[PDB]
């Protein structure tokens, strides 16, 4: 069973002193594993929880109460000192929490210098696509002396993604419209992460020729011209499947006529950004586009096993 990889005990250790290169190219040295850890990015926080490190956290990013995964896996962390975000980093709250390491997103790269000047080790992470996420998992695993657990997480991700790609191969490749957070008219081109989820699930993006580097708006007329077989709505969208089906301006397209409209779930995590479980979004999508190859029961079992194995709770 593929699920064995999620529990495999992996005999890798870490020797200190440890010099690593972070994902901004900076060199950082650890004489031992840090015991007090701060994170100022939701992805790195999710990552730390997946490595079993909740009890070492001394600071967390803003809006922690909006993250379902903390409420299910680690609710006590929501009351930790707020480190801020790229919009505004809370330097004093960070100093006062006396962390041994702070994980920062790429957008906060200049803050690493601020923290190093104050004697605080900073590590810049950039988990913004699958390979970068996997490298970040390795990096954090090394720093925190959880390389075994990190390798199991990475193998789990690689295995299930690779299996999903093979399960869906050799038949049709349905056309798909990725609908964005703000309205059905917001969409994603090939430069976005969601496109990669979709292509690993055996679908093709009707917006592949968009050169935009983030969500971008199109017209109803363009959606009808592209005539997607399926519509997949972003996990954090404000609107729902029912909303799209009730939208008379889209009555013309295949996806609506055939009721082939779904929304990625967000009751645990949104998988349309590279959190560790994001591969589940490609399994979800495959379960919609290729249900005879990747079944709903299989998808459900993946979600349950993944969050049990790495986050210590049983999804409901």
């Amino acid at each position: 069973s593929a699920f064995d990889v999620m529990s495999q005990f992996n005999e890798i250790g870490v020797s200190y002193p440890l010099t690593v290169t972070d994902q901004a190219g900076r060199t950082v040295t650890f004489e031992k594993a840090p015991e007090k850890i701060a994170s100022s990015y939701y992805i790195s926080t999710s990552l730390l929880l997946a490595l079993g490190l909740q009890d070492k956290l001394v600071g967390i990013e803003a809006k922690a109460n909006t993250r379902n995964i903390y409420k299910l896996a680690a609710p006590a962390i929501v009351s930790l000192p707020n480190m801020g975000t790229a919009k505004e980093f809370n330097t004093e709250a960070c100093v006062a929490a006396t962390p041994d390491v702070v994980f920062l997103p790429m957008k906060l790269k200049k803050t690493a210098d601020t923290l190093e000047s104050l004697g605080i080790k900073a590590v810049v992470v950039n988990p913004e696509d699958q390979s970068l996420l996997e490298e970040c998992i390795t990096l954090v695993g090394k720093i925190t002396n959880n390389a075994g657990r990190a390798e199991a997480l990475n193998n789990s991700i690689k295995t299930f993604l690779a299996d999903n790609k093979t399960n869906v191969s050799g038949g049709n490749t349905p056309s798909v419209y990725l609908a964005g957070n703000s309205s059905v008219l917001s969409t994603a081109g090939s430069k976005m992460y969601q496109n990669t989820l979709l292509t690993n699930a055996g679908g093709k993006n009707v917006a592949s020729e968009l050169t935009d580097t983030y969500w971008a708006n199109v017209s109803y007329e363009q959606i009808l011209a592209w005539n997607p077989d399926y519509i997949v709505i972003a996990a954090d969208a404000t609107y729902t499947v029912d909303d799209i089906l009730n939208d008379a301006n889209l009555a013309g397209c295949n996806a609506v006529k055939n009721k082939n409209v779904v929304k990625l779930p967000n009751n645990i995590e949104a998988w349309d950004s590279p959190v560790p479980g994001s591969f589940l979004g490609s399994i979800y999508i495959a379960s919609v586009l290729h249900p005879e190859k990747v079944t709903k029961d299989f998808y459900e079992t993946c979600v349950t096993k993944f969050y049990e194995s790495f986050y210590g709770f049983t999804p409901a």
